[PDB]
Protein backbone atom coordinates (compact mmCIF):
# COMPACT_ATOMS: atom_id res chain seq x y z
CA UNK A 1 0.00 0.00 0.00
CA UNK A 2 1.18 3.51 -0.88
CA UNK A 3 1.83 5.69 2.10
CA UNK A 4 1.15 9.41 1.69
CA UNK A 5 3.08 11.97 3.70
CA UNK A 6 2.27 15.58 4.25
CA UNK A 7 5.60 17.27 4.60
CA UNK A 8 6.44 20.76 5.84
CA UNK A 9 8.71 21.94 2.90
CA UNK A 10 7.09 23.38 -0.26
CA UNK A 11 9.08 20.74 -2.23
CA UNK A 12 7.10 17.81 -0.91
CA UNK A 13 9.81 15.12 -1.06
CA UNK A 14 9.48 11.77 0.66
CA UNK A 15 11.85 12.39 3.66
CA UNK A 16 15.32 10.90 3.16
CA UNK A 17 14.90 8.28 5.95
CA UNK A 18 12.36 6.41 3.84
CA UNK A 19 14.93 5.39 1.23
CA UNK A 20 17.20 3.94 3.99
CA UNK A 21 14.54 2.33 6.21
CA UNK A 22 11.99 1.09 3.70
CA UNK A 23 13.53 0.82 0.22
CA UNK A 24 10.90 -1.63 -1.02
CA UNK A 25 7.86 0.50 -0.08
CA UNK A 26 5.95 3.06 -2.15
CA UNK A 27 5.75 6.49 -0.50
CA UNK A 28 4.48 9.71 -1.89
CA UNK A 29 4.75 13.26 -0.51
CA UNK A 30 2.88 16.48 -0.71
CA UNK A 31 4.56 19.64 0.50
CA UNK A 32 2.73 22.06 2.76
CA UNK A 33 5.13 24.97 2.17
CA UNK A 34 2.08 29.75 12.54
CA UNK A 35 -1.74 30.05 12.61
CA UNK A 36 -4.15 27.26 13.41
CA UNK A 37 -6.83 28.01 10.74
CA UNK A 38 -4.18 28.03 7.99
CA UNK A 39 -2.62 24.83 9.24
CA UNK A 40 -6.01 23.01 9.44
CA UNK A 41 -7.06 23.97 5.94
CA UNK A 42 -3.72 23.18 4.12
CA UNK A 43 -3.42 19.92 5.99
CA UNK A 44 -6.93 18.78 4.99
CA UNK A 45 -6.27 20.08 1.38
CA UNK A 46 -3.00 18.13 1.08
CA UNK A 47 -4.47 14.97 2.59
CA UNK A 48 -7.08 15.03 -0.22
CA UNK A 49 -4.23 15.49 -2.74
CA UNK A 50 -2.46 12.33 -1.54
CA UNK A 51 -5.77 10.45 -1.49
CA UNK A 52 -6.15 11.48 -5.13
CA UNK A 53 -2.64 10.26 -5.90
CA UNK A 54 -3.61 6.81 -4.52
CA UNK A 55 -2.34 6.90 -0.89
CA UNK A 56 -3.79 4.13 1.28
CA UNK A 57 -2.99 6.07 4.48
CA UNK A 58 -1.83 9.62 5.21
CA UNK A 59 0.69 10.87 7.83
CA UNK A 60 1.22 14.50 8.73
CA UNK A 61 4.97 14.25 8.89
CA UNK A 62 5.83 17.31 11.00
CA UNK A 63 6.15 16.98 14.78
CA UNK A 64 5.95 20.69 15.67
CA UNK A 65 3.02 21.14 13.24
CA UNK A 66 1.25 18.38 15.15
CA UNK A 67 2.14 19.06 18.82
CA UNK A 68 2.48 22.83 18.95
CA UNK A 69 -1.20 23.38 19.77
CA UNK A 70 -1.50 20.50 22.21
CA UNK A 71 -2.76 16.90 22.22
CA UNK A 72 -6.47 17.72 21.70
CA UNK A 73 -5.71 19.65 18.48
CA UNK A 74 -3.50 16.75 17.20
CA UNK A 75 -6.42 14.34 17.81
CA UNK A 76 -9.05 16.55 16.18
CA UNK A 77 -6.89 17.39 13.14
CA UNK A 78 -6.36 13.66 12.55
CA UNK A 79 -10.12 13.04 12.44
CA UNK A 80 -10.68 15.99 10.07
CA UNK A 81 -7.99 14.44 7.75
CA UNK A 82 -9.72 11.09 7.90
CA UNK A 83 -13.20 12.55 7.28
CA UNK A 84 -11.91 14.57 4.26
CA UNK A 85 -10.17 11.61 2.82
CA UNK A 86 -11.80 8.31 3.85
CA UNK A 87 -8.33 6.99 4.75
CA UNK A 88 -6.58 6.07 8.04
CA UNK A 89 -4.63 9.16 9.02
CA UNK A 90 -1.92 9.90 11.55
CA UNK A 91 0.68 12.45 12.53
CA UNK A 92 4.36 12.53 13.49
CA UNK A 93 3.43 13.48 17.08
CA UNK A 94 1.11 10.45 17.30
CA UNK A 95 3.97 8.37 15.76
CA UNK A 96 6.18 9.61 18.60
CA UNK A 97 3.62 8.72 21.31
CA UNK A 98 3.10 5.31 19.70
CA UNK A 99 6.94 4.68 19.54
CA UNK A 100 7.55 5.82 23.10
CA UNK A 101 4.74 3.69 24.35
CA UNK A 102 5.81 0.63 22.29
CA UNK A 103 9.25 0.90 23.90
CA UNK A 104 7.90 1.23 27.48
CA UNK A 105 9.27 4.77 27.77
CA UNK A 106 7.22 6.75 30.31
CA UNK A 107 9.87 9.13 31.68
CA UNK A 108 11.40 10.72 28.64
CA UNK A 109 14.38 13.02 28.11
CA UNK A 110 14.12 15.62 25.34
CA UNK A 111 16.75 16.31 22.63
CA UNK A 112 15.51 18.71 20.03
CA UNK A 113 16.30 21.30 17.40
CA UNK A 114 13.63 23.72 18.73
CA UNK A 115 13.50 27.06 20.44
CA UNK A 116 12.56 27.21 24.13
CA UNK A 117 8.93 28.05 23.42
CA UNK A 118 8.51 25.04 21.16
CA UNK A 119 10.27 22.70 23.61
CA UNK A 120 7.86 23.86 26.27
CA UNK A 121 4.91 23.01 23.97
CA UNK A 122 6.50 19.59 23.36
CA UNK A 123 6.86 18.70 27.02
CA UNK A 124 3.29 20.00 27.59
CA UNK A 125 2.01 17.72 24.76
CA UNK A 126 3.74 14.67 26.27
CA UNK A 127 2.44 15.39 29.82
CA UNK A 128 -1.10 15.88 28.45
CA UNK A 129 -0.72 12.30 27.08
CA UNK A 130 0.51 11.17 30.57
CA UNK A 131 4.19 10.74 29.76
CA UNK A 132 6.74 12.34 32.10
CA UNK A 133 9.18 14.76 30.42
CA UNK A 134 12.48 15.00 32.38
CA UNK A 135 15.53 16.72 30.89
CA UNK A 136 15.59 18.97 27.87
CA UNK A 137 18.60 19.86 25.72
CA UNK A 138 18.43 21.48 22.30
CA UNK A 139 20.72 22.42 19.43
CA UNK A 140 25.82 16.09 11.60
CA UNK A 141 25.71 12.71 13.45
CA UNK A 142 28.47 13.73 15.86
CA UNK A 143 26.48 16.74 17.06
CA UNK A 144 23.18 14.78 17.24
CA UNK A 145 24.81 11.94 19.29
CA UNK A 146 26.33 14.41 21.73
CA UNK A 147 22.97 16.22 21.92
CA UNK A 148 21.21 13.10 23.24
CA UNK A 149 24.01 12.11 25.62
CA UNK A 150 23.83 15.60 27.13
CA UNK A 151 20.00 15.26 27.24
CA UNK A 152 20.30 11.91 29.15
CA UNK A 153 23.15 12.88 31.51
CA UNK A 154 21.09 15.94 32.49
CA UNK A 155 18.41 13.45 33.58
CA UNK A 156 19.70 9.89 34.33
CA UNK A 157 16.30 8.62 35.68
CA UNK A 158 14.79 8.63 32.12
CA UNK A 159 13.43 5.45 30.49
CA UNK A 160 14.43 6.78 27.05
CA UNK A 161 15.12 9.77 24.82
CA UNK A 162 12.97 11.69 22.40
CA UNK A 163 15.17 13.08 19.58
CA UNK A 164 12.85 15.53 17.95
CA UNK A 165 13.88 16.91 14.57
CA UNK A 166 11.81 15.51 11.61
CA UNK A 167 13.99 17.65 9.34
CA UNK A 168 17.42 16.28 10.44
CA UNK A 169 19.37 13.18 9.41
CA UNK A 170 19.26 11.14 12.55
CA UNK A 171 19.43 7.44 11.58
CA UNK A 172 23.18 7.09 12.15
CA UNK A 173 22.94 8.72 15.64
CA UNK A 174 20.13 6.52 17.05
CA UNK A 175 22.02 3.18 17.11
CA UNK A 176 25.21 4.91 18.28
CA UNK A 177 23.28 6.55 21.21
CA UNK A 178 21.42 3.35 22.13
CA UNK A 179 24.74 1.47 21.93
CA UNK A 180 26.42 3.92 24.30
CA UNK A 181 23.63 4.47 26.84
CA UNK A 182 21.57 1.26 26.63
CA UNK A 183 18.37 3.22 26.49
CA UNK A 184 16.01 3.57 23.52
CA UNK A 185 15.80 6.70 21.37
CA UNK A 186 12.58 7.56 19.54
CA UNK A 187 13.31 10.03 16.77
CA UNK A 188 10.56 12.04 14.94
CA UNK A 189 11.24 11.18 11.32
CA UNK A 190 12.08 7.48 11.71
CA UNK A 191 9.17 7.07 14.14
CA UNK A 192 6.80 8.73 11.59
CA UNK A 193 7.90 6.12 9.02
CA UNK A 194 7.62 3.23 11.47
CA UNK A 195 4.10 4.46 12.49
CA UNK A 196 2.90 5.04 8.91
CA UNK A 197 4.14 1.59 7.82
CA UNK A 198 2.32 -0.02 10.76
CA UNK A 199 -0.86 1.93 10.00
CA UNK A 200 -0.82 0.85 6.35
CA UNK A 201 -0.54 -2.77 7.40
CA UNK A 202 0.91 -5.70 5.56
CA UNK A 203 3.68 -6.02 8.06
CA UNK A 204 6.89 -4.90 6.28
CA UNK A 205 10.06 -4.60 8.39
CA UNK A 206 12.73 -1.85 8.25
CA UNK A 207 16.30 -2.58 7.06
CA UNK A 208 18.43 -3.72 10.10
CA UNK A 209 20.60 -1.39 12.18
CA UNK A 210 18.49 1.72 12.89
CA UNK A 211 17.50 1.12 16.54
CA UNK A 212 15.22 -0.61 19.03
CA UNK A 213 12.02 0.97 17.65
CA UNK A 214 12.33 -1.10 14.48
CA UNK A 215 12.16 -4.40 16.39
CA UNK A 216 8.71 -3.26 17.64
CA UNK A 217 5.92 -4.58 15.43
Amino acid sequence: PTIGMIVPPAAGLVPADGARLYPDLPFIASGLGEGYDAVIESVVDHARRLQKQGAAVVSLMGTSLSFYRGAAFNAALTVAMREATGLPCTTMSTAVLNGLRALGVRRVALATAYIDDVNERLAAFLAEESLVPTGCRSLDTATLVDLCVRAFEAAPDSDGILLSCGGLLTLDAIPEVERRLGVPVVSSSPAGFWDAVRLAGGGAKARPGYGRLFDES
